[PDB]
């Protein structure tokens, strides 16, 4: 009775074993997602500073963090938790620098025109350009501007990071037809849960799964900026998570 609901033009709302797996999720992104205060205490970076290795500096700090509630809220989901040492692993090097990206987007201000990172910094295009991300910079800025206007909830976040996370895509993955439904399954609940709260803005799904293809990519340039850093004569102020989580 899915794709029958379909053709009768209904759109399903969630169910009852999804609405579980919806707070079941949502609950993660809120036990970790520090929030209320963000656009209150954003500390705005100085402006001389990435105008790098200075700016990298700071961002370089405050990331350990960054990384850790990814790694928090994935820990939470039973999901993420059936799969073996090795899949976790993978699945969350793989998604990291995705979920880190929307965490980035959606604390985006429209009016300083700066995003905010840590829940603490707040930096402009070219101070997170020249700090080391380059192109990924105008990639997460320009997605910011973008959800400015899907006005996403915590579920919406939180179930979006769960597709993310739960990629059966990732280079080594011993479970992947598991790993596929768990995400099929995401991915179902999304939809219901999008029906649900039926925002004003057609094609809101397609709309949506191209944010993830989009989160996806920046992950992979941000691949290819931790590549161009790694030289700039390397060493020394690189967290050893930060170097951990893309090798
Ligand atoms: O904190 C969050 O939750 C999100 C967050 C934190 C930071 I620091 C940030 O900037 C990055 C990311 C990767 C990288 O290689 C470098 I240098 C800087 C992004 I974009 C997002």
């Amino acid at each position: 009775m899915e794709e029958l609901q379909k053709s009768i033009g209904h759109k399903p709302e969630p169910t009852d074993e999804e609405w579980e797996l919806i707070k079941t999720v949502t609950e993660a992104h809120v036990a970790t997602n520090a929030g209320s205060h963000w656009k209150q205490k954003r500390k705005f970076l100085p402006d001389d500073i990435g105008q790098d290795l200075e700016a990298f500096s700071h961002f370089t700090k405050i990331i350990t963090p960054a990384i850790t509630r990814v790694v928090d809220f994935a820990k939470k989901l039973p999901m993420f938790c059936e799969l073996p040492c090795e899949d976790q692993i993978i699945l969350l090097k793989g998604c990291c620098m995705e979920i880190m990206s929307l965490h980035a987007a959606v604390r985006y201000d429209p009016e300083s025109e700066t995003l905010t990172l840590n829940g603490e910094m707040a930096v402009t295009r070219g101070q997170l350009k020249n700090g080391g991300l380059g192109v990924v910079s105008d990639a997460i800025f320009d997605l910011g501007m973008s959800l400015s206007s899907f006005n996403l909830d915590d579920t919406e976040v939180a179930l979006l990071q769960a597709v993310l996370l739960m990629s059966s895509d990732r280079p080594g993955l011993a479970c992947v037809e598991r790993i596929e439904k768990y995400q099929d399954s995401f991915l179902l609940a999304f939809e219901h849960y999008i029906n649900y709260r039926k925002h004003h803005v057609t094609h809101f799904w397609p709309k949506l799964l191209m944010k993830v293809t989009d989160l996806r990519m920046i992950g992979a340039c941000h691949a290819s900026r931790f590549l161009h850093m790694k030289v700039e004569c390397p060493t020394e102020l690189f967290p050893p998570l930060f170097l951990e989580v893309f090798e």
